[PDB]
């Protein structure tokens, strides 16, 4: 199984982005999948979780109310919708798929998509 990201890039704060992930490759099961993130130096920190009925959403409190994240229509994808980003919100934003939790003991990692928020 492998995680490929999409949706990022370089936006105004205030503005919005939506982070893409798919699995590819054959599944033998419908995964929970996460979002993390990671500024340079620092570790892939928890943003978001969904569990794979959808049912369930776990979120880091910093990204609250400005964040969602949401399953896709096809087997295995998720979405992080982000709104009113900050500055702050820069980094590169890693999809895991296989675990719960906000460690990093997810068993699937996409190779990350740079998102940078910039005054303007
Ligand atoms: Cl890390
Ligand atoms: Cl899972």
């Amino acid at each position: 199984v492998q995680l490929q990201e999409s949706g990022g890039g370089l936006v105004q704060a205030g503005g919005s982005l939506r982070l893409s992930c798919a699995a590819s490759g054959r599944t033998s099961s419908v995964y929970n999948m996460a979002w993390f993130r990671q500024t340079p130096g620092k570790e892939r920190e928890f943003v978001a979780a969904i569990t794979g009925n959808g049912g369930t959403t776990l979120y880091a409190d910093s990204v609250k109310g400005r964040l969602t994240i949401s399953r896709g229509n096809a087997k295995n994808t998720v979405s992080l919708q982000m709104n009113v980003l900050k500055p702050d919100d820069t980094a590169v934003y890693y999809c895991a798929a296989g675990g719960w939790g906000k460690e990093r003991n997810y068993a699937y990692w996409g190779q990350g998509t740079q998102v940078t928020v910039s005054s303007h």
